[PDB]
């Protein structure tokens, strides 16, 4: 049978699903690890032990325990990102979409969800893999990993809570794919890992971590990179936050052993209720439990590894959205509202930059302000809003990524860069937010192809070329179909630094994506902050 | 006679001169101090002792001892600023042009030449006062003062070489105008001092100094302000450059008295030959002997005085030129040439900013470089050149002036700001240098009104409205006669362009770059230097 597959861990039974007038096979909620429960919370994952009988893989699994956004109750804009399945610590599962009839040795793409390392689910409607698997005839896998304290509590030295376990969950899902995907018609030698934001940072992390390199062929990073300021913390900072979590829960803080034991006895929701209290400052775009630069998953600092070429040399395709920062200003900065133009007063602009660049000293704050302020027109609320939008996006996503792409390209085997700037026709968010963080995903996954979703014909066309770019890249390491009549996406080279826009208009090639501001964020500001 | 005038120090005989198919009276080279020679070198000026008989005031006086530019021999562009009279330490004189017939109590304008405090003469062709005095019917005076070591060698504590004597020379010429101008038909109660660059900074210094405030009614500052980075030094820095001057000359350095005695034995040229060697850095737009913040001529720091309102409250008219910095890049930065477009490489740009902001640490240089570099086109020689040009002008002239203007307007009684950007059709310098430092002067003095000078008719028109703006301001405290030149205000910050086109009003002259130079860089340097 097409739906019955025997894996190295046991048999599995999938389901036939409809997809754009055709059908495809789906294996949902396949376990790849032992439930990280009880005494295993905070521990490295362990391989799922073989089960006997047939595993029913006809329904989505549970979502990992995570904070749930209740800012706009009933609002689809925010809720599409919340867990749409019951939450449980028993959440290490993966989903697979296989073309029907089953391919022989086809390209595999593994999706890693984002959510700032504190949230995310593999089961969201936007991650529904059937459209891309069907359309580009690839074997699509969506994995899952522990988020929040459950995935990244880090007490360096301890082997009960080392930190980086969510990254290890991802790796185990990758090992599972390397071991069993051939049984689904996938080629373990041609797997592309791709993810957005936290997922994108994750992808870059596996490119960096020796232990992950050999488990995939190449990578796609969307709106995220390993070096993002919010994507990792030092062992010290990580230890401090773990201990602060204990303090907030009245825990015995005498030894890791006791602290951890105390934390293992709490119900998930108790950890989550206090999750945000351990952050260093009042800030936006900062999350409590994230990867730690441990000297293990990451041999040395990310900068030194990037500098020395100490990472997987392959082909990468990556990019950003025009307004990565808007989502975060809306939720944490004064003056922003989803029901108004959100014109920002100079006073709010000032507090906005402090929130946005929490680690900066006064001189640092002044530099950012000067860099993003039009002094001929400083009370212009729109320029103030947009200025703050750019600050959040440039500092958190765009510049860290440009740094990564420039460093990576010195050693890599091909880099393709994009700038996604199409504002969807059916977007429920206010216009000031622009091309929002995460909204290129529905195009990557082919959502615009489903008519009931009411996207424009130009949007369906954009989705199809994006899916083909992504897939062709996954298959060959080049988004372009060699000798083809269509415009060509040029390689990003260290000299020319070319990149293309991704929208409904004919392709435009540009150079040096936001160089000016990124020179400020990547070179000058760090120099000024180091000064003292 | 009309040319024979009795002043409080003695009689003087002027001369009738031609001015645009007409004539006026000119009293050239009137002494206002005792010759600052021999033992008087470095000392405060002394009032000129009365003479008997008639002083011959028919010809220009000597120029003060100064560095002479020989970079471009025979070249009129550079040579027009060089002394055109013999140089002598006996140089403290003033000249006066009086309308004919001699008016009754008329507005007086006193010119203070620039030259970075190390050079300058009152006798240059471009400072010829006859056209302005005639056209605008004002009594025009041009004074002189000691420059270089002779006027600013500062050994604070010593009464032999106190520092600021060049400024005191200027003060005594003003005191002389206060005392005698009424005999030339001038109103001592309506005196306007005006000067360019070091002269403009000088004017600003008299506004600040208690000892000078009551010797003039209003002030005009052209391309210079008191707070300019090159316009003053601390007593400690002035003292070390003095000592270094002696070191360069094999002087006894055991005591101020010995050092000074040694320096007074040296021939003027010996001093001048090593003058530049005392500067603390390889730099441009930096001069060795300048005003010292002594606690006497300047009670306290310039900023504190500006902040507390400790200065003369009156009307000020002031402005800058579009390309203040190019002259200095041409002379001291790699890559520039008078005979080429001077496209500037990246290497030369980096070198250039280091020369322009000598005092900055590396972070400071990075900040400046970032602020003026187009990272989408960093190898554009033209942009690199124009960028360096803006850095020099913004940092040395424009932003310091804007800072002065904003601080002064809080307390002042009327500010008029201009931005001169007309490139003279007959300039001999290359296009890349643009609207050069000092070239608005010829329009202020009315040179475009003389036909054999070959200016265009709209240039003569421009000169006339500038002269009238200047003289009307001098007479009333308002350039406007009842298109209006708006009052610069703390809130609005309006200013006008000065060119051949119809007057346009703008606001916040180079506010973006000036926030950087006036607020951010100083803060950065204070936090990390
Ligand atoms: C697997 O679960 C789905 C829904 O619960 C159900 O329709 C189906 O019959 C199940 N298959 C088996 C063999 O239990
Ligand atoms: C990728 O690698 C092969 C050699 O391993 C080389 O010939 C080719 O030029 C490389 N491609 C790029 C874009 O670096
Ligand atoms: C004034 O001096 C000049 C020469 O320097 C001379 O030609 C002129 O006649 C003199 N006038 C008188 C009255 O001495
Ligand atoms: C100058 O002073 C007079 C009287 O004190 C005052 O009415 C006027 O407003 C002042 N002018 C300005 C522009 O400050
Ligand atoms: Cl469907
Ligand atoms: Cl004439």
């Amino acid at each position: 049978s097409e739906l019955l597959v025997n894996t190295k861990s046991g048999k599995v039974m999938g389901t036939r699903v409809p997809v754009l007038s055709s059908h495809i096979s789906a294996f949902l909620g396949i376990p790849f690890a032992e439930p990280p429960v009880g005494n295993m919370r905070f521990r490295r994952p362990e391989p799922k032990k073989p089960w006997s009988g047939v595993w029913n893989a006809s329904t989505y699994p549970n979502n990992c325990q995570q904070y749930v956004d209740e800012q706009f109750p009933g609002f689809s804009g925010s809720e599409m990102w919340n867990p749409n399945r019951e939450m449980s610590e028993d959440c290490l599962y993966l989903n697979i979409w296989v073309p029907s009839p089953r391919p022989k040795s086809t390209t595999v793409m593994v999706w890693i969800y984002g959510g700032g390392f504190y949230s995310g689910s593999s089961t969201l409607d936007v991650y529904n893999g059937k459209y891309l698997a069907y359309t580009e005839e690839v074997v699509l896998v969506s994995l899952s990993y522990r988020v929040g304290a459950f995935g990244f509590l880090a007490l360096h030295g301890s082997q009960e809570a080392p930190g980086n376990v969510g990254l290890l969950d991802q790796r185990m899902a990758l090992q599972w794919v390397h071991d069993n995907i051939q049984f689904f018609g996938g080629d373990p030698k041609t797997v592309t890992i791709f993810g957005e934001s936290a997922g994108g940072a994750s992808v870059g992390m596996h490119i960096l971590s020796p232990g992950s390199r050999d488990l995939f062929r190449r990578a796609i990073l969307q709106s995220g990179s390993p070096n993002c300021p919010w994507a990792s913390v030092s062992v010290a900072e990580g230890r401090r936050r773990a201990v602060e979590l204990g303090r907030n829960l009245n825990c015995n803080l005498n030894s890791d052993e006791e602290l951890i034991h105390c934390l293992r006895e709490k119900k998930p929701q108790e950890l989550i209720d206090v999750e945000w209290n351990v952050l260093p400052f009042d800030s936006i775009f900062r999350f409590s439990f994230v990867p730690v630069i441990d000297g293990e998953f990451f041999p040395t600092s990310l900068e030194s590894m990037l500098n020395s070429g100490n990472f997987k040399k392959t082909q990468i395709l990556l990019g950003v959205n025009k307004d990565e920062g808007s989502f975060f200003l809306l939720y944490g900065a004064p003056g922003f509202s989803k029901d108004s133009e959100s014109k920002i007063s100079r006073e709010d602009f000032m507090s906005g930059v402090k929130l946005s660049v929490p680690h900066a000293n006064d001189l640092g704050l002044d530099a950012v302000t000067l860099q993003y302020t039009d002094w001929m027109d400083d009370n212009n609320g729109i320029k103030n809003r947009d200025g703050l939008d750019d600050i959040v996006g440039d500092h958190n996503v765009i510049c860290p990524l440009m740094h990564f792409v420039n460093k990576y390209t010195k050693f890599g085997n091909g880099t393709y860069l994009y700038f996604f700037n199409h504002r969807a026709s059916n977007l429920v968010w206010p216009e000031w937010m622009g091309v929002i963080h995460g909204y290129e995903i529905e195009f990557v996954f082919g959502l615009p192809l489903v008519k009931e979703l009411n996207y424009t014909a130009e949007e369906e066309a954009l989705s199809r070329r994006i899916m083909h770019y992504w897939a062709t890249f996954a298959k060959t390491g080049n988004p372009n179909e060699p000798h083809s009549q269509e415009s060509k996406w040029p390689l990003f080279t260290t000299k020319e630094q070319k990149f293309i826009d991704l929208n409904t208009e004919p392709m435009k090639v540009h150079q040096r994506l936001r160089v000016q501001m990124c020179v400020f964020w990547n070179q000058f500001l760090p120099k000024l902050l180091n000064a003292t």
